[PDB]
């Protein structure tokens, strides 16, 4: 409908504002000191959380002009959390920083398009330098450093996460969930495992919860429904030839194949347990043919040459145990050659190249792990609800700052990085003045993350820079032991991918939204 | 959508007063002298209750920030009434002096992330201290007194629930209805007994009533229903060979069925009688191996490998006799060996280790008792509907505190226990001076319990609390008779679960609402 | 319903009021020094854009009289943007600059029709000298100008651009896509390809992804769809004997047709993939004769005069080998002579020619670039989604520049072919003095898109336009760099579509609005 | 601690005032000792004395002790009684 126009000075004086109140909100929560935030919920109780991004996405403002400039710094906190999942705190600084500054210079009279070309330019430079200065993050030690200090320097957080790095692998995949207990508990899973309950609730073999140990058993595969159609007999009586236990994996089983079977279970004929497939029909049946190479055995294909009762007992695979309950199906270890469980992860790696990245890499990854890798879950430990949210949160910014870690590298925290790489910066120059002013702003940017930890630790933000900037390299104030000595020795550190991403983020929405010479929008 | 912001110490505050409100209500109802609090309904009418839980349930505020204050507050309350069912007014009261406490010492500019260090660090240690101080509660005499505590010193009802333990057992399941009379009435049952009542009117035993006592009947346990498939007649000879009576269970029986065996049970043919199975397909089902098994029968296998008529007279269960109206069906004792009871008792052990808790367990005790143990109904009497409210929901009050009681232990009440232990943790320090004044917050906080119990006497909480300090182990001040004494001899006993689940959920809450530097709420 | 009137002066300056911020908030866009205009979104995040239609679309007034002036000047700057995509932000500084002038002589009393065709007469004139002072632009350099200079002089922009016209040919299709990363990047589409898959993914000739390969393979082209009608054999079995690949053309292809298919190509008897057609009936079975043609093969016209089995191998068409993946399918270059390539690309002269225009020539000229052109795609670089958007809109309009700077030539840049054909039109008179004043009025408007530009500079326009206009033919000031010199020498290029098209459609809308006596509109 | 703290006010208002760092300038002369300071007007640090900027010691004295009286003074009152509009 009809809208509200704003030229230059009215447009950008309401958009800062706006963006004040939505840094102040998340500037609290920044540091070791960081003060917690409460979003409250009509639905139910109200949580209070430290991460930035979270408190970034429930603020919008009464003025329109006001909310537009807020909205917009909102993105460069949850594009930071796309990227990374930490950090995000640290990256609205960095635009609060480089949006007052650039608007200062744009009162000026100088070209804003200008001014962008400079910060971006000097950004660009900065990223490289970043570079350069990340150390490998290989160690132990140093992961459980990196999930401490993401974690609110938690030190049992960073303890647990280091144990299940090294278990699982480079390439296994960890989560965390609530926990029963006030303790927190470390949970790590071996071998090929999925969520399947058992269809026969009176075939147990031994231990009680429906629990069913098959030894060296026979797995088959298979791509139907099994109801009246009881026609495989010779492939189910060639087993009972065997005296070996037979795993069932299809789509689905009835009572009538069943009724046969538990009685023939019950008597030591045959010991055989049958179970549903992982789920849907895309997903069943792409997991099914990593499940037969696994075990050597062989998926029949309705679909293609072959029949319910077409199929040798070679067909089937081996595993030497597995274990079921009603709401899972696991194998202890099917007997399949590596070049075949190698290459079945070699053809993987399309599927972990893929654009979709967020959900395909994700559940893949999994399966990954499963046949090659492992899988670890995490407990949180907290006596109420709102307590085991904020617990949990900060362990999952955690988890994924390790794994950003150690792909990328770290470097020394309290916002000494971005500092140091400034006075590095100080010879860089554009195209002409304005340019030059612009990147001399970002480069004055840089040392707001680190004076806002000192600042919410109640102390003069100003005065440890200067001495910080003194220092060399690694040299810096921690903020938790108020005192000054080297950051990495600490145990203060750094991702590099949280920290190259901050920046750039808050970077690239800043150099447009200082440029806005007009704003439109809505009357209440 | 748009949003509110306070910061800091407004913040903090509007919270605070939030904050009391809700717990000034809470308040009001601890002690031997708490006074109730009535809660409006449009519904109908109005409910009056001692319970703080909930109170504190049917509390919001108009103030946004402030009803966001008592929204956290009530957690620690209706988080304590799940872990033990009462002690949930105690809670409160920690959670209003933790508080405040902890907000003042935030005014002083300590990092409030340490203080709720300190403060949790505290509690650990607090935790430990009441394990030591707890003692076993086994005798009937100790096991009234907490009941008798628990429902507002009411003596009769800690009599009754003293009894009803001793009787059912151990692992007994005991619940409350209300009662026709105006008395107190408590009802015992044993054996294995449901609420199936008869298809079959016609076929009354002996009592009217819709009795039907069978001596030494045989059972038969079935898995389908029977209308058309009369077809069973040699099972049914062979009772009539047998010249015993026939009960029988199974999904359903048709009037064809029941029409034929009227006239057979009328001229002294035989004497049968059929109810239908306990209600749902998986909880009759489960049900139902167990009754057998009770009475040495066999379960019907349709699904597996038994038919209709295929059935000796053997596989039915035996039983000395039952009992049954349109209501209900009894067994007085199915024979079967000591030794398959437990059994059956044993594998229901991963049963009782259960996930789910809430429900299943419930359910599944009700399953044990009838299987060993024994189960109590307690009646309530009062002269009108709403009394009958308060009575009922203390007398619950007392049977959660004694269940907790018996698993945990007790300590002494009226606050000593809390104040006691505060003495013991005065050498309690931490990392910082911060986490220091914390751990010495919490210390204080302790008290209070105490206080609140002689603030609702109308005398000095301060001078009873400096005689109960000077004291030795259980030495403390009863509120009911106004004098100093033991504690344990006086005959007020605090089980040790509610009184370490109420500190524990009371601080948790606390620390992290203490830390709150921001809140965001919806605007008026 | 019951409508307010305004008549003559009250009316009219309503009207240029509206006008004027519709404008205004356009002007600022201008120039290499155009500062961006941010419009707030109700849905998502707010959109930043410099580009002019994008504002214009978004303005509508208050003020029921000023919305009707701003609606009516909305559409000049619509206008220019549908017929050459840019130069929208200089037709609304036109229709500014004419409709103030116009107003004006509207004021002295002069007839507003004789103004308007006095207007008319001007423009006509200038349209003739627009094409007198263009110049071809068949350079790559020259093509790079054009597209830095749309791109608000993004040298990168105007690189990137020129490399993919002089590529891709004349009959070209290129679009623009956002891209993964913080780089702007280029693909190359050659031969014919469409966006269909693989229905049999079992069936990979050499690479994973579902990458087949075919080696002179033969393609079937059918109007039909294959269940249990497998019968073709007698051509499948040709197929067979020749020992070549077969890929397969229909509207699908199902389960029995793909499982015996399967069997086949895995053991070596044939090797054998099938795709589904294009996409819609008319719309693939359209795109058949071609796909049909370019290989040498025969549509299979299940309509015409051809059954499902009749059909020879010769029918089938030939190409090098394909390449097919689970969404594309893609074929190297089926073997077929030029004539006929050319005849079918001559047919198409008819729908190039096509009076829909839009959508239509897309992507009738998509095929034609299959058939013998080429397909190019751009993608964009940007931390974040705004600047993503922003970015890419840009190179739209330099792609859409550049194509009309191709096909009508260019003109010097910054507003100086428009003051430039205004000195030489400053003999031109009509019938009458009215007629006179209003071509003058034209002249005079023409100066205003130079003089914005540098008003956003920062620099007082009229001292840079007096200069100019002192100036010879390509002679012009040169925002960007604050200096006096030959336009062409800068690489500040306007192509003379873009030029014209402004200037014809504000003075269109300019003409009608001048004239208005009398507006009518709704109550508030 | 607030009488203290409070103290430090004087000289961060002096540098406030001439629009430098109060923090920096209050931090640097923490760690100097005696006289030694801050001039303001000339922006180094050296003895003040010296330097020629100082004041009397008994009106920092009465400065600082009617301050003082003034504010303990406040602090322990109750009430406050004055006329309606
Ligand atoms: N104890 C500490 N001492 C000094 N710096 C710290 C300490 N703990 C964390 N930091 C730093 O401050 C930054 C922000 O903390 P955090 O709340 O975790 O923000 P994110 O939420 O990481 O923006 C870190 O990335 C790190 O460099
Ligand atoms: N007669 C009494 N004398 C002293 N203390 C008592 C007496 N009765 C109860 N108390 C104490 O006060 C507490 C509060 O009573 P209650 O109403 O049951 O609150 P909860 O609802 O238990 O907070 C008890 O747990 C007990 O320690
Ligand atoms: N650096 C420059 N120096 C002089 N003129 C320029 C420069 N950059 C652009 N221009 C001119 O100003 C016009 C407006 O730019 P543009 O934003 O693309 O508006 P349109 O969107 O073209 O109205 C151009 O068509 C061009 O002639
Ligand atoms: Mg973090
Ligand atoms: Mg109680
Ligand atoms: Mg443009």
């Amino acid at each position: 409908a009809a809208k509200d126009v704003k030229f230059g000075n009215d447009a950008r004086v309401k958009m800062l504002r706006g963006v004040n109140v939505l840094a102040d909100a998340v500037k609290v929560t920044l540091g070791p000191k960081g003060r917690n935030v409460v979003l409250d919920k009509s639905f139910g109780a109200p949580t209070i959380t430290k991460d930035g991004v979270s408190v970034a996405r429930e603020i919008e403002l009464e003025d329109k002009f006001e909310n537009m400039g807020a909205q917009m710094v909102k993105e460069v906190a949850s594009k930071a959390n796309d990227a990374a999942g930490d950090g995000t705190t640290t990256a609205t600084v960095l635009a609060q920083a480089i949006i007052t500054e650039g608007l200062k210079a744009v009162a000026a009279g100088m070209n804003p398009m200008d001014l962008k070309r400079g910060i971006d330019k000097a950004v660009t430079a900065a990223v490289e330098e970043l570079k350069a200065l990340s150390v490998p993050c290989s160690d132990s030690k140093a992961i459980a450093q990196v999930g401490t200090i993401s974690a609110n320097s938690d030190e049992t957080v960073g303890k647990l996460i280091a144990e299940a790095m090294d278990k699982v692998g480079k390439e296994g995949v960890i989560t965390v969930e609530d926990g029963t207990g006030l303790q927190d508990e470390l949970d790590v899973v071996e071998g090929m495992q999925f969520d399947r309950g058992y269809l026969s609730p009176y075939f147990i073999n031994k231990p009680e919860t429906g629990a069913v140990e098959l030894e060296s058993p026979f797995i088959l595969l298979a791509d139907k429904k099994i109801s009246n159609i009881r026609e495989m007999l010779p492939v189910l009586e060639a087993v009972a030839k065997a005296g070996k236990p037979l795993l069932i994996i299809a789509e689905d089983v009835e009572g009538e194949a069943l009724a046969t079977l538990v009685v023939n279970t019950m008597r030591g004929i045959v010991k055989v347990a049958a179970v549903k497939a992982p789920g849907f029909g895309d997903r069943r049946k792409a997991m099914l043919q990593d499940i037969a190479t696994l075990t050597g055995g062989t998926v029949i294909s309705e679909e293609i040459g072959m029949e319910l009762e077409k199929a040798t007992l070679e067909d089937l695979g081996q595993a030497k145990r597995v274990v079921i309950n009603k709401d899972t199906t696991t194998i202890i270890d099917g007997v399949g050659e590596e070049a075949a469980i190698q290459g079945r992860v070699a053809q993987i790696r399309q599927q972990i190249e893929e654009a979709t990245s967020d959900y395909d890499r994700e559940k893949l990854q999994e399966r990954v792990a499963k046949l090659a890798g492992g899988v670890a879950v995490i407990k949180v430990g907290a006596a109420t609800e709102v307590e085991m949210k904020e617990k949990k949160a900060r362990v999952e910014d955690a988890l994924h700052a390790t794994r950003a870690a150690v792909e990328e590298g770290v470097v020394a925290g309290g916002g000494v990085a971005l500092i140091r790489v400034a006075s590095k910066l100080a010879d860089l120059r554009g195209q002409n003045e304005d340019q030059n002013v612009g990147i001399k702003v970002a480069l004055r940017a840089m040392e707001a993350p680190l004076r806002q930890i000192v600042l919410n630790c109640g102390e003069e933000p100003s005065v440890v820079a200067n001495t910080v900037k003194g220092g060399d390299g690694n040299y810096g104030y921690n903020a938790a032991t108020e005192e000054y000595g080297n950051m990495i020795d600490m145990g203060i550190l750094d991702p590099t991918k949280v920290t190259r991403s901050a920046l750039q983020y808050a970077a690239s929405v800043a150099g447009l939204m200082i440029t806005t010479e007009c704003m439109v929008t809505d009357l209440p």
